[PDB]
């Protein structure tokens, strides 16, 4: 079976969920690829599918449980089982189709849903952006049931869709980015719930693009500097990898490291 | 007194020369300025003049010792003593030539050379350019002995600005670049007299500009690239500091650093 982590909100704290995001980053990545000092995600290209994801089993107060299934070429989550029925985001390509069909082969009902997990889609099925929509403990442990139950007509599409966008954000972005676990540990340690900030959005809209800026990068410079917010919305010019460092903790893969060429 | 530091040619290995260059270090700069994890020397404005100066007292197997002034602003020598003469090169400007009468204070005959200690200079005394002047123990244990008789007649100036040419280069440029203390650090390994190859040229020509473009950098991206040489005299095109972090030891001041900036 692909490797589970387990996470529950109920009592989290700031070091159960520390606890968890680094035992998802040392499933996600090996270890084998760390460009300054910033890891790397197994590359796509020839993964064996028996090294494709990683199982998230999300437990709340509530005493529900949902296993999300995460891609380890990019931490997004793929789909979820919730007992005996499993749903999966459209899949982008045919190898991508296929490699779902290796998660969750016991459960009885299966679903594909027509529509993927990005974030402009699933924005426009809840009705809200999310700048607009609370993360926490409050709204995992919320978010936790309205994915448990949903196959039982309990949970309407903008329920689900805004449960999706806060798991991402919490699973997937925070093993991402160092900052936004940062985030989500103000949270719980506050016991707060907010809607995200523009520095965490500009970060998960800027994942992409800042990993294939570091890994072209001449020595870490850019060669085009990317524009961050501040969290007051402020613009913030990103130049170099060095200031990533504390920031970001995984990337996609988008080359092979250039030769060490040291002087 | 200004701090000494004492070095000796007669016995060296690799590692009481370092020991003696790291003692260097630690006496030229204090701690205070360290940006992309390369220290800073003091600046110039502002320092007040009994911090100005260290002393390097070489002594060589025939028990002749000389001492040598380096100004910590830059790492340069700035002038020596043997016995009851000191010699000075010739100031930039009225602020170094005062500065330099603190140095030295109670020799019986002072004297200001009228020329600089600039490369070009010294090579134009020397006859000889650095590619064609060989570096090592043995050139430093002559360059000791002929400093020590310039004042009585033995030692020609083309010999004295050779000898100065191996003291800056093995004393101040390794003080400046862990680089150039390995190449001297191999030369005592194997016992080689050998001149210095196009990456130590290229290096020392480029201290002042590496120093500038590092602290100038943004985020660590230089605006400019440097070109420096391999040791085969190839192309090293420099972007980052990054690369340069195993390189460079200490940098002139050149602004103040940026605000912390951090995301």
């Amino acid at each position: 079976q692909y490797p589970i982590i387990n996470f529950t909100t109920a009592g989290a704290t700031v070091q159960s969920y520390t606890n968890f995001i680094r035992a998802v980053r040392g499933r996600l990545t090996t270890g084998a690829d760390v460009r300054h000092e910033i890891p790397v995600l197994p590359n796509r290209v020839g993964l064996p599918i028996n090294q494709r994801f990683i199982l998230v089993e999300l437990s709340n107060h509530a005493e529900l449980s949902v296993t999300l299934a995460l891609d380890v070429t990019n931490a997004y989550v793929v789909g979820y089982r919730a007992g005996n029925s499993a749903y999966f985001f459209h899949p982008d390509n045919q190898e991508d189709a296929e490699a779902i069909t290796h998660l969750f082969t016991d459960v009885q009902n299966r679903y594909t849903f027509a529509f993927g997990g990005a974030y402009d889609r699933l924005e426009q099925l809840a009705g809200n952006l999310r700048e607009n929509i609370e993360l926490g403990n409050g709204p995992l442990e919320e978010a936790i049931s309205a994915l448990y139950y949903y196959s039982t007509g309990g949970t309407q599409l903008p329920t689900l869709a805004r449960s999706f966008i806060i798991c991402i954000q919490m699973i997937s972005e925070a093993a991402r980015f160092q900052y936004i676990e940062g985030e989500m540990r103000t949270r719980i340690r506050y016991n707060r719930r907010s809607a995200p900030d523009p520095s965490v959005i500009t970060l998960e809209n800027s994942w992409g693009r800042l990993s294939t800026a570091i890994q072209e990068s001449n020595q870490g410079a850019f060669a085009s500097p990317i524009q961050l917010q501040r969290r007051n919305g402020s613009k913030f010019s990103v130049y170099d990898v060095s200031i990533l460092i504390p920031i970001i903790a995984l990337m996609v893969y988008r080359c092979a490291p250039p030769p060490s060429s040291q002087f």
